């Protein structure tokens, strides 16, 4: 770590953060519960009241539920309700209901304590947040916002190897100079996306990334500018992408065991879920989109041709995505929703089964027009590779129809989530990172010619302040408790 | 020079284990509970009301310096000062034999442009003066408390450490009366009412607590004496002299809570220590002799005579070091006032300047120092055999025309320095000069005494009292109270001391407890 840029990280005095009182967001569960410096801070309060000790430990134990192992958890649940669900207890919890003790005394389920969890949180956002707003620890929050509102920008990163290549630049991981924590840095020449009229996705892709926090899609950390690019920096997947492995894994007998597909669908749709839950249509799913991290959990990415549904907007138009993995509706000409990448999603596990694509035999050799009338014409085929159960789910999701096809239904892929291919996953374990994946992993091409005739106007310039719009909260937050700056400079007396 | 209070480690785990008991041991549950930082909104009238000056804050409130020097210790910058503050202050209270090497330390450490925790904020001078030289980096120490009191302090004003000040002052100011005491067992009685041992409930942190019955006080015309006492002991802090940590009233009685002194009197241990041979060894004598001096030394520097030191006025506490008491007698010098009249003190023990009806000084503590000294080492009166009977009018005449013998047990030191003191002209007497008492401690009875360590509380006593002995042998009519009794009762009852109500906090446990960030 360069000591120039740590020695930039130190909390400011309290005067400069009086600023930030007023244009803040102070609403409970934005501060305390989704931000994990506020989260901390808030615990730290609690912990250090003894009034709100069974309050802090009792949402700290059905967090160790909720995660923990299918062995351990009827011992857990029994556990909890004996230290706080008992008037005799001395971690008793008196502000609950003599209703909501009942129920949480009552069964045994995967959501066994979410209605605790509502109760126990809905009582820590009064009495308890109040309290904390007048003490030191909101002060100290208020420090910690501060620094993250500070410049840090191009200076901050240094590139030491690329990662990748992309239409507009080359991806490069780096090193955040300050904490040492590793990203990857996506770079956008700024004279390249004029000339190719790349804004719009470059913009939407940044939006997107920014606002959307998932452990299955690629969080962007930091959006900056730079003399002659664009740049986004966001979770760094060392592992490569679906697509090199469905070939690499064995060049004479090529695609994934059943296991290692359906661990991978099941990741995937779980990103596609916190897409669609948000209005937000992916349009680019396919193999050498989604990208393995060091443990082999994989992610989707590239999110340039994703298009944001408006307020009480249910479908829209546009011919956007790639040959193959496009949707009979869209290929129509027709309004389409969320359905398209369902068929994205067939086209995909068909292809990580059976190393070729539904429409098209591997490597080989068809122009656009014969594949969007195999597509909206040629019935798939499977062979013998697939088992029923891959079979069935992929003719759910290759149905030409999209009134017919299967996906995002009332909110939710819980339906989805429903069919036989996945009865060996468990989806709680798989939605909080805890499952083992089935695989872990272990050019100098030069720069681009640096395109001609192309000046900038003031909307040029706008556009490009606009993009670079800073520093994400969240991961911001996530990346100094992770790298252990915040327990460094959150210390009162060492 | 100042010591950092800190949690006192053998009372804080007798303390658990007191707690496991419903008994009296037990601190109660109720007044600990009210021992609690409040929010920030209740500390805003704080804010303008308070003296927010650097000694006053951060040097002379144990808690104030406590926090103070936890904002210093977690901002890097400010790391080399505070080291340098308490390597200092390990220095000036030192043993003898470890200070030429904790001085090659300092200089290492702090004096030299290449070490990691050079002082870049000194001059020239006092880096080079500090290279060379008691008294050897006094100058050094203020030139690091007057960096200190500029940026680094403007800084603490502007972090959470100051407001975690405020929140603390904040609960001094809390009533803290009668019901938060204890009384558990009679130490002494005096002339208005008993002495009680007591407990402070919420701490537990034992204290002498002093009472007066108001009825008995006025009629016996007592307010003055009562008053003079209390604003004494409340405004001076000096290890010599009995320290107030509180001032109630309840229905009945006026109430000093202050520091506890189970050793007994220095009077009663003259006669007990061998009833068949009393009196001290000459080094016994000359330890109590400079602690009582250095507690006279602190009143005559605040214009304050005590006039009522003898025997059984000085205490001794737990460990065998004494401190002066009985304050009822002393009078406090206005702002340019040089001398007083005043008939008060102790028959024997008053200075022929004040029984000739003459203006006197300061000097007339020293003879009775002298009157004491004697009594201590000769186990009687420089002016009466051992107990004999002697009325005041001859007693005085006496103490005015008698020339005192010495027997035997005097060394020359003894005989020469009690002689100083009894001098029977002001003029020629030994005492308080230029500010001081350097010169006295200058004498030869003296001369084995480290008065450094002395002053810190560093040496070890002649004689340790032990915990098991107790040393001390086994209505009122017709008056009612007017208003200027019901005022009188209020003023007294001023509340809490700042000073050593954080020391309490502090040694207690309280202030660790509470202060804690994440546990
Ligand atoms: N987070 C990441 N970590 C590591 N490599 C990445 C990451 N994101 C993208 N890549 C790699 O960087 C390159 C660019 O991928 P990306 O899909 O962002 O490019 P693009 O220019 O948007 O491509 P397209 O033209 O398909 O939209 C590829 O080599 C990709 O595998
Ligand atoms: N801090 C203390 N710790 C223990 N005992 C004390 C303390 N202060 C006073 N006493 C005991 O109580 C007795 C009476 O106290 P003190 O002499 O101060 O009261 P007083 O009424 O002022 O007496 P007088 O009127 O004779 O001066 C003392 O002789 C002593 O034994
Ligand atoms: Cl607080
Ligand atoms: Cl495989
Ligand atoms: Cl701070
Ligand atoms: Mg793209
Ligand atoms: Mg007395
Ligand atoms: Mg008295």
């Amino acid at each position: 770590r360069d000591r120039k840029y740590l020695a930039r990280l130190k909390l400011p005095p309290l005067s400069k953060c009086e600023a930030l009182r007023e244009s803040l967001d102070l609403g409970f569960e934005g501060m305390c519960l989704e931000q994990p410096i506020g989260k901390r801070l808030f615990q730290q309060f609690l912990r250090t009241h003894e009034q709100h000790g069974p309050a802090l430990q009792l949402w700290k134990d059905i967090e160790d539920y909720d995660t923990a192992d299918d062995a351990l958890r009827p011992q857990k649940a029994q556990a909890l309700r004996a230290a706080y669900l008992e008037p005799q207890a001395q971690l008793f919890c008196s502000f609950l209901d003599a209703e909501t003790v009942a129920r949480a005394r009552a069964g045994a389920g995967d959501g066994l304590f979410q209605p605790l969890l509502r109760a126990v949180l809905a009582h820590l956002g009064q009495a308890p947040f109040q309290e904390f707003l007048d003490s030191l620890y909101f002060l100290r929050f208020l420090q910690w916002k501060w620094l993250e509102a500070q410049p840090m920008g191009e200076d901050w990163f240094l590139d030491f190897r690329v990662l990748g290549r992309g239409g507009f630049g080359e991806v490069f991981a780096c090193q955040m100079k300050a904490t040492g924590k590793l990203y990857a840095c996506k770079k956008l020449n700024k004279k390249r996306l004029k000339k190719r009229k790349g804004y719009q996705g470059a913009m939407v892709e940044k939006k997107i990334l920014a606002k959307v926090h998932s452990r299955f899609i690629v969080s962007l950390a930091y959006a900056f500018e730079t003399k002659t690019d664009l740049c986004l920096v966001m979770t760094i997947m060392n592992g490569g992408d679906i697509r090199y492995h469905i070939y690499n894994v064995d060049e004479d007998n090529p695609g994934f065991q059943e296991p290692r597909a359906i661990f991978y669908t099941a990741q995937i749709v779980s990103g596609l879920e916190h897409l669609h839950q948000r209005n937000i249509i992916y349009r680019d799913l396919k193999p050498e989109n989604v990208l393995l991290d060091d443990d082999g959990n994989v992610r989707i990415s590239d999110l340039g041709l994703a298009v944001e549904l408006k307020a009480g907007q249910t479908k829209t138009k546009g011919y956007a995505g790639t040959p193959g993995f496009m949707a009979p509706e869209l290929l129509l000409g027709e309004e389409y929703d969320f359905s398209v990448d369902y068929f994205a999603l067939g086209v995909t596990l068909y292809e990580m089964i059976a190393a070729r694509g539904p429409f098209r035999a591997r490597g080989e050799k068809v122009e656009n027009k014969e594949l969007k009338q195999r597509v909206l014409e040629q019935a798939v085929t499977y062979p013998d590779k697939f088992s029923p159960a891959s079979k069935d789910f992929c003719e759910a999701l290759l149905q030409k129809d999209p009134e017919k096809r299967l996906g995002f239904r009332d909110g939710s892929c819980d339906g989805l989530r429903t069919h036989p291919l996945f009865r060996d996953i468990s989806w709680r374990q798989l939605e909080a990172g805890m499952l083992t994946p089935p695989f872990v992993p272990d050019q100098d091409v030069g720069a681009f010619s640096t395109v001609k005739g192309v000046a900038f106007e003031k909307a040029d310039t706008e556009f490009f302040q606009e993009f670079a719009s800073g520093t994400c909260p969240i991961p911001w937050q996530e990346e100094m408790i992770e790298t252990g700056v915040f327990g460094d400079l959150n210390v009162w007396r060492p």
